[PDB]
């Protein structure tokens, strides 16, 4: 029926797990062939919407409002597709489903076990992601270390998928970190011979191999591992360090890995033109760069590579599109928390400022000062989510003059709950508000920066927030010069702006999730143009 | 502070897992020691309440209303304790709890995993069973096959359990099926070597072996598995076929297993008297039997050993007590559905008839005929659960002449719903009724067989049913001769009887769950006394 490429290994992000699947996806898509990607996470969390972006990375949001693993973000950007809740499978969800069906007697008195009941849920979920996304081919990216307990049910599941569907429709691509000894030049097989066995032990035979390394693999090395892994030298392929993830697809066709792949399934097609992707890439490397802009980004977890991967990638798409070289100045919001130590030299240099999503109160003054600074010194500024909310707070305590304005999230007790939880229609409540998630509608006001940026009245961005602008405060804020240029169908404020400034925009939503290399977020476009002057 | 004996292996019932554990238990308790036993079922069902007793066996019921693995029944019968919901730990319940706690953000933004979140949950549950029961020693019986997926997390948890508290507080008894090849006399170690291999991979070193075999183990064959498994011969011990599992403690005391164990755990006591138990065993084996009595058991699943294990044991306990030898005549109830094929011969020989629990409708008529027959020929009869409900029916459509009388479970359309679901007071309803579970008060009527059997007015039996006697029909059922000797706190009919017969008693509850070697169910005592005249 369908085809299936199963990928394992990774075990890290330095290894390129997600991008390789995304790359492979993109190359198939250009060949007429319909494709979809699916990521499996063998952890117990039902989904990613309670997970700390620290230690774990950004939480991606699909158009349908699922909170997922960032890997779907790689998929969306590379294959230019909309993901769904079904493209991210977690042990958490599977276990929940099986337990619920048992409790409902849907198993008719059987004793429900891993095999086959759990393994069957996995296959139903894989196969379902195939049919609802209309795919002839389906990548299944399997997280974790092969041979870890958590991985077994998913490995066994795909081993079975191979007995059922046949070798002419199910293949495995494994990703191994080659790394020559610290002081010898000879490679450490130990992890690598440790893997191939665990796969055989679980009953899986790799067809293609991707060795991850700084530098391509010599002729020798590749013939060596070819042995341990029992794979044909013809089918081992290289993943070497590279200046941008977007190159990955191009190094893969220079090796034709997807050609080898397609045959191995018994399909046929060719003549892919990347010229359009190729130029996008060269624009990413700074080639024919018209300038260099510094953007300060202010939040926490800033040392984590993937904590804000989508904002970062959206900055790249906007820049690359208008030919400009982004330089990112990450600033921990605490390093700003000093009525002492001044900052008109820390951000005197940057040509634009962004206050990051993500809440609590860890560094909310640092973030608020950075905003005050952007607004007062007319530095182009973009507010996202918690950032947008601190704009309301900053504007109210400084321009409006409410010294006590705050979010109830930070101080549930403030005299002026300028940001707060709301109920479906009343609207103020310390209940538990209404969490907005996914693609939602935003009605732009004509004449504003927002309307211009989008070039139309009605648009959509993905949401992931619960704290809203208090409606009681809206009007006196407008009177103080703040403009609501965006509201929800039911009147919640979506986009604020200050026309008095060259570029001052904030938004509850996350437009970065929609950014594509060939289709940058419009919000991020306006910001990056303003920034670049 | 707590000692733990972890018991692995016995991939099934004939291998003796349940009883071995149960025997070691009872032998400990007879010494100074506070002891409990815990059964782990690596399956995904949350509890045993949804399960078909075919394939899997009889569902046990605790005093507390838990629906559980039948192994808790062995623990009760052998050690003479009431078990709790905590003494049956399921993979279904662990995952349910962990997942729920995650969805509750109890894991504070962490990515929740098998290790350590699942293994922690399991440890918590094992530890909790210990303390709520108040044990200094806790037997942890781990079902399934060592080295299978569903088992890992529990094996991993018991490894951690050890490296934590010490080699002096946590030991491993592994049960291996010793089975010499078909035609050569030498033993097939293949599965055995494969198991001690699956344990080291998991990092578990067995301390004692128990080789399950037909005959005791010779000097040669035990010495050998001692090597394969790296265990001192002095710590290998034989489990061989015996007439009754109640013999197992005895053969373990001969081999002094529990004495070898007590040391390896650095504890000291002794002088145990089994004289009271030896005698009970001899009665069970029929030594000095006063006569043999034939009992028919009518129901379904009669070909599986453990589908009604507790009903049998209750029969054995009462028979042994009054010094008589029971022979059970298993009768599929379909073998009696026959407007031909008369029966004053199939049942002509039996002096006792019990109609079995287990609803549905498969062989409902056969069970009904059986009930007509014992009532009419005055064969002492015991009806139980769906048996009781059928008695009520038979009585209706025959003596009381209501040809359409029936339970709503068998035909919700019947003209006379003499048995049906009832809502929380009212009481007639086809909603979903009110499920009765575990120990429950029953008020006995004075001057009845039931009152006589208990020698008191207020008593408890464990329940497991929803379909009750329709209150409307009570009053006429009574006038036609039926006696209600038992009702609930709120007037639901619990026990009935027909004083016109020498013994014809049916009860909603399951009195067999409480029966002990020393302390027979008063209901089973009565029945067996009546049967034997």
């Amino acid at each position: 029926p369908n085809k299936y490429i199963v990928v394992t290994g990774g075990v890290l992000s330095s290894v390129g797990k997600g991008t390789l699947v995304a790359s492979i996806g993109m190359l198939l898509k250009r060949r007429g062939y319909n494709v979809t990607a699916v990521k499996i996470d063998p952890y117990i969390n039902v989904d990613a919407g309670t997970m700390n972006p620290y230690m774990h990375g950004e939480v991606f949001v699909t158009e349908d409002g699922a909170e997922t693993d960032l890997d779907l973000g790689h998929y969306e950007r590379f294959m230019d597709v909309n993901m769904t809740k079904y493209n991210n499978i977690t042990a958490g969800k599977v276990y929940f489903e099986v337990i619920k069906k048992e409790r409902e007697g849907k198993y008719l008195g059987q004793t429900v076990q891993i095999i086959p009941h759990v393994t069957d849920q996995i296959k139903d979920m894989i196969r379902y992601a195939s049919k609802i996304n209309n795919a002839e081919i389906t990548l299944v990216e399997i997280g974790g270390t092969v041979g870890d307990i958590e991985s077994l049910p998913f490995l066994e599941a795909v081993r079975q998928l191979k007995l059922e569907e046949g070798e002419d429709n199910v293949i495995f691509v494994h990703i191994a970190l080659v790394e020559y000894l610290s002081v010898t030049g000879e490679l450490k097989t130990k992890p690598l011979q440790h893997s191939v066995q665990e796969l055989r032990r679980i009953g899986i035979q790799p067809d293609f191999i991707v060795g991850r390394a700084t530098l391509p693999l010599d002729d020798e090395t590749r013939r060596k591992i070819a042995l341990f892994t029992n794979v044909k030298v013809d089918h081992i392929v290289s993943s070497y360090d590279v200046e941008t993830s977007y190159e990955v697809p191009i190094i893969l066709e220079s090796q034709k890995l997807v050609s080898k792949i397609l045959s191995r399934l018994k399909l046929e097609d060719r003549q892919v033109d990347l010229t359009d992707w190729i130029s996008f890439v060269n624009n990413i490397k700074g080639i024919n760069s018209k300038k260099t802009i510094n953007i300060a980004l202010v939040g926490k977890y800033t040392k984590l590579k993937d904590s804000y991967i989508s904002i970062k990638e959206a900055i790249y798409h906007a820049s690359a599109y208008i030919g400009v070289r982004p330089k990112l100045i990450w600033i921990e919001s605490t390093d700003l928390e000093s009525d002492t130590k001044n900052l008109n030299e820390i951000l005197g240099n940057v040509n634009g400022i962004i206050v990051l999503p993500g809440f609590g109160s860890r560094g909310a003054e640092g973030k608020i000062k950075a905003i005050k600074y952007a607004r007062e010194h007319n530095i182009p500024f973009l507010g996202i989510c918690f950032g947008f909310q601190l704009s309301i707070v900053e504007f109210a305590r400084d321009v409006l003059g409410l010294s006590e304005a705050n979010s109830t999230e930070i101080n549930p007790n403030t005299k002026d709950p300028v940001i707060t939880l709301l109920d479906e229609q009343k609207n103020v409540t310390q209940l538990g508000g209404t969490m907005r998630l996914g693609a939602q509608k935003i009605i732009l006001k004509e004449g504003t920066i927002a309307y211009q940026l989008y070039g139309k009245k009605v648009v959509y961005e993905r949401h992931r927030h619960r704290y809203e602008v208090n409606p009681k405060y809206v009007d006196i804020l407008e009177d103080a010069g703040l403009v609501v240029s965006g509201i929800s169908e039911n009147g919640l404020v979506e986009i604020i702006e200050l026309p008095s400034n060259k570029f001052f925009v904030a938004t509850q939503a996350h437009p970065e999730f929609k950014s594509r290399p060939t289709n940058p977020s419009p919000i991020y476009l306006g910001f990056i143009r303003a920034v670049a002057s």
